[PDB]
């Protein structure tokens, strides 16, 4: 089974990387996007955004970090995506469901990137099962194989169905994956041991990636991979306790949001922290018990 940390932009950055991928086993995280208009952009931006690029694109504890692109024209694409690459990214991902409602620019898009990336070196997409509807989500399916891209990354909903988990459809994803010749990874609504091995047997797939679900639960990808259990609370604690020994953080708060659906313990310490920077004490104040 392969698990991949999601992209979550305004979420995960180089710093939480660094803390999931420590108590993990992700095989792989794709970072938030850098926004391609018509430049390329600097090599500090590449830096910035993906720190793994100076330790052959691995968070410190040798989890592998892919940079991904989001954009439209082709050309630039593929300047930005060839510049990742010199920077040692491994590969590069192509965000296409933040998107495009033609099959057309997703195809000219991951080519020009595919061209651009030494062949050996992955080039993955990241899509959506449509804009307003899954009709011909095969359409856009067929356009990244053409392409030649590597691997597919499906989020298992429309751009209008937005995050409602009553619309996710693994059964779709298994459907793109039986006419593909290139690996599919689930993605959507995986947030335990379980729902991933309902996401899995439904489509076929044997690679998920995991988004939200990695905050609410700081194991997750050991949990998917090997049914071991949630993280305990002493050590999601201990966990934030590091995060805030890593450099400001006003991701606290909004990971301590994340965790009041699956820790009750959380509830508790978002109202004590909710309402300046000496969060940092508070929480490194607890001790560990309990
Ligand atoms: C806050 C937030 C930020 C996201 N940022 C990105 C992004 O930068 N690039 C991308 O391709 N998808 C992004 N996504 C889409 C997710 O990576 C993922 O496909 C979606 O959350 C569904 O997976 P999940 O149900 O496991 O969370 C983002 C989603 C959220 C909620």
């Amino acid at each position: 089974m392969r698990v991949l940390l999601a992209p979550m932009e305004g979420v995960l950055d180089s710093l939480v990387r660094e803390l999931l991928t420590e108590v993990n086993d992700y095989d792989l995280c794709i970072t938030e996007f850098v926004r391609v208009v018509d430049q390329l952009l600097p090599v500090k931006v590449f830096h910035r955004i993906c720190p793994e690029l100076q330790n052959a694109s691995r968070t410190p504890s040798g989890t592998l970090v892919r940079v991904q692109l989001l954009g439209q024209f082709p050309q630039w694409l593929a300047e930005n995506a060839a510049r990742a690459v010199e920077l040692g990214s491994w590969g590069v991902d192509l965000n296409c469901g933040c998107l495009l409602k033609d099959p057309e620019l997703i195809y000219q898009g991951a080519k020009a990137m595919r061209e651009a990336v030494p062949a050996h070196l992955p080039v993955s997409v990241k899509v959506r099962l449509g804009w307003d509807s899954g009709e011909k989500k095969f359409e856009i399916a067929d356009a990244v194989q053409q392409a030649g891209a590597t691997e597919l990354v499906v989020h298992g909903r429309t751009k209008e169905q937005g995050y409602r988990a009553e619309h996710i459809d693994w059964q779709a994803i298994g459907d793109i994956r039986q006419r593909l010749n290139i690996p599919v990874i689930a993605n959507g609504e995986i947030w335990d041991w379980q729902s991933a091995q309902q996401c899995m047997a439904i489509s076929g797939c044997d690679a998920v990636m995991i988004g939200r679900g990695a905050l609410n639960i700081p194991n997750l990808s050991r949990v998917v991979k090997y049914n071991e259990p949630r993280m305990p609370w002493p050590e999601v604690v201990a966990l934030l306790q590091k995060y805030t020994r890593l450099e400001h953080v006003a991701r606290i708060k909004q990971w301590l949001s994340y965790l009041r659906k699956e820790y009750d313990e959380a509830t508790e310490l978002f109202q004590h922290v909710r309402v300046s920077p000496d969060i940092a004490r508070a929480i490194q104040a607890i001790d560990i018990e309990k």
